């Protein structure tokens, strides 16, 4: 964690253009998982880079785990690869961002006590619920965590511009609120 | 068989309709911390409804820990008394609710790894950086957190009915998620 945000997860969803039939794929893809009754889709898996796959009997697709938009792009293809060399007429088709998760830490301690009473309309703070303050920005819509520390959370960026530009918008309010 | 959200805190502002000289009300209430240097405003209290009040010279105060929205309203009549009798239009008027918070525990634990990839449209969850797994509704406006343990925290609603509302909703896909 540093004071530049970098992000930790990405979520993107392919659309593959079939329908798969996942026990086939579960039983050809050399490297995939499948549950039924516990989850419709196959868990699949790579290396280069470490991301998973969810495929789902709609030939929609959802790979987590790339930290850029090229990772998951890359990754995204190479899964429909995998299926594609299995015989399925999958094809490399709309993919699409659905969240990004980044983090930062402003290295110093903030009163999330007096941020919550200020930002109201925007912030909820329950130390005996969560530790965390909650502020949802509507513009953009993210959702960020801020904990006591000085760590932050910025949760829900459909294109990573959102995380910095979230930050932009939060720096010069919690740099007014630090403590002492 | 009922499993319903208790209200854990509700943030309202009220205006009492008069300007306020918060040194003399500080000092005849005496124990209400009213200090220099720092936030201009007076930080009443009270046994029961045990509820905390900033009041601000501006003649509006923000009265919060009410479990009910009726409580709430009652503890802010207590309020224009004791700022009231001390020779003050006290005027009580635009009673707002300005957040209500709640929470739930449904008992199973939850396979929250299975609800964010297969919603990650709303769904946000890195168990590497935060607790739980952050949930965003779009009708209502709830921001809802979810934990392995199944207790949930709903948060953002302006009114009693869209804690319920949230609930009702996101009940059915928790059971989906459901680890037995």
């Amino acid at each position: 964690m540093g004071i530049v945000p970098t992000l930790q997860n990405i979520v993107a969803t392919v659309t593959l253009g079939c329908r798969l039939d996942l026990k086939t794929v579960a039983l050809h893809a050399r490297n995939a998982e499948y549950n039924p009754k516990r989850f419709a889709a196959v868990i699949m898996r790579i290396r280069e880079p470490k991301t998973t796959a969810l495929i789902f009997a709609s030939g929609k697709m959802v790979v987590t785990g790339a930290k850029s938009e090229d990772d998951s792009k890359l990754a995204s293809r190479k899964y429909a690869r995998i299926i594609q060399k299995i015989g399925f007429a999958a094809k490399f088709t709309d993919f699409k961002i659905q969240n990004i998760v980044g983090s930062c830490d402003v290295k110093f301690p903030i009163r999330l006590e007096g941020l919550a009473f200020s930002h109201g309309t925007f912030s909820s703070y329950e130390p005996e619920l969560f530790p965390g303050l909650i502020y949802r920005m509507v513009k953009p819509k993210i959702v960020l965590l801020i904990f006591v520390s000085g760590k932050i959370v910025l949760t829900g960026a459909k294109q990573r511009e959102e995380i910095y530009q979230a930050f932009e918008a939060i720096y010069p309010v919690l740099s007014e609120f630090r403590k002492m």
